[PDB]
């Protein structure tokens, strides 16, 4: 499959903004992690790659993702980072998991497409 950026953009781009549509969940996620605003100054050991909403919204607007695939790694990275990093009885794991379950519900039919 040959991928049309902004033909991936308009496909894409409604199952971000079904992310940031969560309010409290997504407001963690919305800004990079500031280690140093958290005091949480092991973030970036622990977390290699980090990734979060504006990463993503500014990479689909650059036409960053060659494939649909490649943005599906990204939200996944995002999700997987926070999960990593935080304890599972935190606000901020508990968010993830509800934006992973909007994102599977909201992907899945888009791949399809
Ligand atoms: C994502 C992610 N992965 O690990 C952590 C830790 C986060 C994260 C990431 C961000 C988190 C956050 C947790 N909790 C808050 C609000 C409470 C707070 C805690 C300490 C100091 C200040 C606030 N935010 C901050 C959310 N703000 C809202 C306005 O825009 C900037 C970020």
């Amino acid at each position: 499959k040959i991928f049309k950026p902004e033909e991936l953009r308009q496909a894409l781009m409604p199952t971000l903004e079904a992310l940031y549509r969560q309010d409290p969940e997504s407001l963690p996620f919305r800004q990079p992690v500031d280690p140093q605003l958290l005091g949480i100054p092991d973030y970036f050991d622990i977390v290699k790659n980090p990734m979060d909403l504006s990463t993503i919204k500014r990479k689909l607007d650059t036409g960053q993702y060659q494939e649909p695939w490649q943005y599906v790694d990204d939200v996944w990275l995002m999700f997987n980072n926070a999960w990593l990093y935080n304890r599972k009885t935190s606000r901020v794991y508990k968010f993830c998991s509800k934006l992973a379950e909007v994102f599977e519900q909201e992907i899945d039919p888009v791949m399809q497409s």
